[PDB]
């Protein structure tokens, strides 16, 4: 298998595409009030799906529910795209506040792959564009995240890497 | 600064070019005692100087005192190029088999970083060739590291995040 080791207290925070697995991985690893998705957080600010404007204040509210559970010592997974540098940079000054370790778990999955998942999905799907655009900025992402200040950075290559992985939580 | 945190037992693994800066990197942080240099080893077999005759010897050395090393449980930092598998390889099931958890530490650093070192040392001095089929091997290695057993990898990519290593050693 594939052993991630991850600090009792940390900030795990997932790094994807849309439709490269990001739900999928958060259900089968960890238990549901670990998880924190933006998704979720939308909902809170709307019952719609398709309103663009709610998306600054559900981040604003995703970023504060994440600084209460560090807060209160405990551990957390974010469960958005997080494939722009804008969105990680926040999480990483949260997580050093609390003192907390964060850690980057990156879906370095192929383009095809987001884009044939996504064609299959019976929740919601996205336009074409948006995954390839995801895809290219998570590559992009990549050489940079141990500078951008994640201790234990993460890659994972493909379906089979990402289905081997076993937590370790030291 | 950049943190690299290691357990308290590791096999640490310094990978990279001739000129990288690796011995250097190891003097700075680590003990002498817990550094065992692929030199120092060869220095064994031979007083002729970066001996090339005795390198399969000396490697058979390394990872003797290696594996002693961690079996003792002391930390161990095996400062050598190891941008091949090959020389990779041995050393991760010497840590699996003393429950020992391999690190990796990477010089992703330009050749011509490299290159200009080099021909400035006043120890020894290797052909630029060397340097340029290290530093393609190096390149072609990062990916599968972690696949290959290295519990935690930390690639420094500029002699910047180099020089800002910290070492946290939790047990
Ligand atoms: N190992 C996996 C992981 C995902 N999927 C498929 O991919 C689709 C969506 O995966 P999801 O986990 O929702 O991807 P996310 O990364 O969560 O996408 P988003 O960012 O849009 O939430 C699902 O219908 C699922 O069938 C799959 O077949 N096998
Ligand atoms: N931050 C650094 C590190 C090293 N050097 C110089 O680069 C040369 C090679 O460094 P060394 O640690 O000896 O490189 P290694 O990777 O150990 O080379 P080898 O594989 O040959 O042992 C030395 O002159 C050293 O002074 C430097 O100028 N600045
Ligand atoms: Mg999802
Ligand atoms: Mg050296």
């Amino acid at each position: 298998s594939m052993k991630l080791t991850i600090p009792e207290l940390s900030l795990v925070v997932l790094i994807g595409s849309s439709g490269s697995g990001k739900s999928t991985f958060a259900k089968k690893h960890f238990k549901p009030t670990e998880v924190i998705s933006s998704d979720f957080c939308r909902g809170l600010m709307s019952d719609d799906e398709n309103d663009q404007t709610v998306t600054g204040a559900a981040f604003d509210v995703l970023h504060y529910i994440v600084s209460k559970r560090l807060q209160l010592g405990k551990l957390t997974v974010v469960d958005a795209t997080n494939v722009q540098e804008s969105a990680r940079k926040p999480l990483i000054e949260i997580a050093k506040d609390y003192h907390c370790f964060p850690v980057a778990v990156v879906f370095n999955l192929p383009e095809k792959v987001c884009q044939e998942r996504n064609k299959n999905r019976t929740d919601r799907q996205v336009e074409e564009y948006v995954i390839r655009k995801h895809t290219q900025q998570m590559k992009k992402s990549i050489k940079g995240l141990q500078r951008e200040g994640f201790r234990y950075v993460y890659i994972l290559n493909s379906p089979e890497e990402v289905e081997e992985v076993v937590f370790e939580r030291q």
